[PDB]
């Protein structure tokens, strides 16, 4: 599992997604999960919500045109949902809250234009990660 401020964002900068351990709210609820009985760890084992859109509707992420907000639970592990959570934009910002969004402290920079330190055949620069292009001996890179 990885669930903590620093290993989800690492996860997300490299590989533009969630790891395999969390779920939407609505995949969720479809599993079984009811937020009031403080369900979801019966319901689906080693998971934690997370991949929503966060609207930002206090303003308190920074905004530019074009982009948008996702969010995911830090730290859960079982019963009721806590108060942590990763916070990261369609440009790759990462922020985090530790107070059920009173509050947001930036964890880090975009990662865009950054290769990660990944061995990745490849024919064009599709099939290498954000930030990597595709070189003259069938690898990743820079």
């Amino acid at each position: 599992v990885i669930n903590t401020f620093d290993g989800v964002a690492d996860y997300l900068q490299t590989y533009h997604k969630l790891p395999d351990n969390y779920i939407t709210k609505s995949e969720a609820q479809a599993l079984g999960w009811v937020a009031s009985k403080g369900n979801l760890a019966d319901v689906a084992p080693g998971k934690s919500i997370g991949g929503d859109i966060f609207s930002n509707r206090e303003g308190k992420l920074p905004g530019k045109s074009g982009r948008t907000w996702r969010e995911a639970d830090i730290n859960y592990t079982s019963g009721f949902r806590n108060s942590d959570r990763i916070l990261y934009s369609s440009d790759w910002l990462i922020y985090k809250t530790t107070d059920a969004y009173q509050t947001f402290t930036k964890i880090r920079s975009s990662s865009m234009g950054v290769c990660p330190k990944i061995l990745k055949k490849c024919r064009r620069d599709s099939d290498c990660l954000a930030g990597c292009v595709c070189g003259p001996n069938g690898f990743c890179g820079s």
